Order: structure tokens, then C-alpha cells, then sequence
């Protein structure tokens, strides 16, 4: 029931963020239609002034802190602008602190579900242009000094070009810990660095050969006997030394996405589209 007064925002901030805002009159937020719902907010289908969009309505900021941190985050992200990431619009507040962020609609939803269903017939050149893609996003995204945290199939879009968008991320989180996707270390500290990313990046690999097989099909004692994800049967061999280098026991020792992109660049290269990948037959319908 907490009324707020955006007035009471620090003018210099207001002004710092009047780029990252749409107005109302460029914005209709079809509310009819929704893309999904739950405890962080709702989706729904939008046309930006047309250009299809996604429109997330935050649940409503009471406090100026809050909004400013709000604010600030949406100036921050506005400029993490990248091929392979996916973009902030823009942002409205409306009256009594009731925001929305605007994110561009991806026609093929998230790459887990993608790859999983059986009506969609990758080969394995699609499947590592995937994984490149998201290389090539999280190159950018470590250049930004950003660690990602939640790198997984589920966590990146597909736009209607089959372009791949790093998600889940600034103002694009709780769109709907991961401990099968975490390095080791980070399951040990609590701590999360590029390094770690590069692990999830292996896992996030292995989804995309397996067509979206949940990983480990206990985790850190499982890991300590000495064993790491099987390849998949559709894997070719030099991506699964990839996976292997991106679970390498030293983080140090982990490759760079830049030395990624490269690596799987020339791997994607040897490929002309000729080898279809299939579920495991032991893996459909774990969970």
C-alpha cells in the first residue's frame, strides 16, 4: 500500500537515464497477451514505436534506493550492446513505481526448449554455431568485466534469424543454485569469475550436442571421484576436448571465451550440414 513520489529521484539520475526511457506514446503493451507469469512480474507481447516486443512488468518499487539502483542498471545495460546479447529497449516507471522493461521478442523462445523439441531437425554444424554464438556473446560480456553466474541452454534466446542472445542477465533476469552448471571452485567458495563461466560454457556444450539433456542425468562429491559428463553420442571429438578444457581442475588452466570462439570457429568450419543429432535414448524425459 506504500505510496512513492518519483519526484523525490535525484534530478541528476532522472536525466542520466532520459536515453534508456520510452514514453507511453511509443509503447503499447499488449496486455491480453502474455508471454509468461509468476512471483517476478508478467510478460507480455508489445509493439514499440512496429518492432515486436517483449514487455516485462516488474512488481512495483516502493523505495527511491531501489528505483535508483533500478535506473542505474538500465543506463549500465543499455550499452552491453552485442550480436550474440540480448538488448535492453528501453525502460518506463510509470506513476507509484510501476516499471517495465521492453526486451525484442524472440520468435524461438529459449535454446534449451529449441533444441529439445522434436519437431525442430538440427545438425551438428547448427549445434555448434549455437555454441559459438554464445562464446562470441560471452567474449563481449567478459570484456565487460561481467560474470554471467547462470550460463545455461535455458538462459539464452533465439531470435527469428536462429541469431542466439545471452539472457538472464541486468534487467533481462527473472524473465520465469545451479549447482550442475557450477566450476568446482565456486561450489567450494560461493565465488563466481569468467573462469567459472567458462565451465557452465562446457556444460552449456554438452546441452547443446545432447539437444538439451539435463546435465548429470550429490554434485560435488560426484565430480571429486574423478569424473566429468560423458561426450555425447553426436559429439564430434575435438568439441568434446573443448568440454574437458572448460572443466579443466584449475581455473587458471580453463580457456578464455576469446580462445573459445576461436577453437569452436574452426571446428563449426569442417562442417556442411550433413549429420542430424538425436536424443539420447537414456537421457528422454529426465529430469
Amino acid at each position: 500500500t506504500v505510496h512513492i513520489d518519483l519526484s523525490a529521484l535525484n534530478p541528476e539520475l532522472v536525466q542520466a537515464v532520459q536515453h534508456v526511457v520510452i514514453g507511453p506514446s511509443s509503447l503499447i503493451v499488449h496486455f491480453n497477451e502474455v508471454i509468461g507469469r509468476g512471483h517476478f512480474g508478467c510478460v507480455y507481447h508489445g509493439t514499440l514505436l512496429k518492432i515486436h516486443c517483449a514487455v516485462k512488468s516488474l512488481n512495483r518499487i516502493t523505495d527511491i534506493g531501489e528505483v535508483s539502483q533500478f535506473l542505474t542498471e538500465g543506463i549500465i545495460m543499455k550499452d552491453f550492446s552485442h550480436p550474440n546479447v540480448l538488448s535492453l529497449l528501453g525502460i518506463c516507471l510509470r506513476s507509484e513505481g510501476s516499471p517495465l522493461v521492453v526486451l525484442p521478442y524472440m520468435k524461438h523462445g529459449d535454446l534449451r526448449n529449441f533444441i529439445r523439441n522434436e519437431t525442430h531437425n538440427p545438425t551438428v554444424k547448427d549445434l555448434i554455431g549455437f555454441g559459438l554464438q554464445v562464446a562470441k556473446g560471452m567474449k563481449f560480456l567478459a570484456s565487460k568485466k561481467f560474470v554471467h553466474r547462470d550460463l545455461a541452454a535455458r538462459n539464452c534466446m533465439l531470435d527469428e534469424k536462429f541469431t542466439v542472445k545471452v539472457a538472464d542477465f541486468g534487467l533481462a533476469r527473472d524473465m520465469y543454485l545451479p549447482v550442475k552448471w557450477m566450476a568446482l571452485e565456486s561450489l567450494q567458495t560461493q565465488k563466481f569469475t569468467t573462469k567459472s563461466d567458462v565451465w557452465s560454457f562446457g556444460v552449456l556444450l554438452w546441452e547443446l550436442m545432447t539437444r538439451g539433456a539435463p546435465p548429470y542425468p550429490d554434485i560435488t562429491v560426484y565430480l571429486l571421484q574423478g569424473r566429468r559428463l560423458l561426450q555425447p553420442e553426436y559429439c564430434p571429438d575435438p568439441l568434446y576436448e573443448v568440454m574437458l578444457k572448460c572443466w579443466h581442475p584449475k581455473a587458471e588452466m580453463r580457456p578464455s571465451f576469446s580462445e573459445l570462439v576461436s577453437r569452436i570457429s574452426a571446428i563449426f568450419s569442417t562442417f556442411i550440414g550433413e549429420h542430424y543429432v538425436h536424443v539420447n535414448a537414456t537421457y528422454v524425459n529426465v529430469k
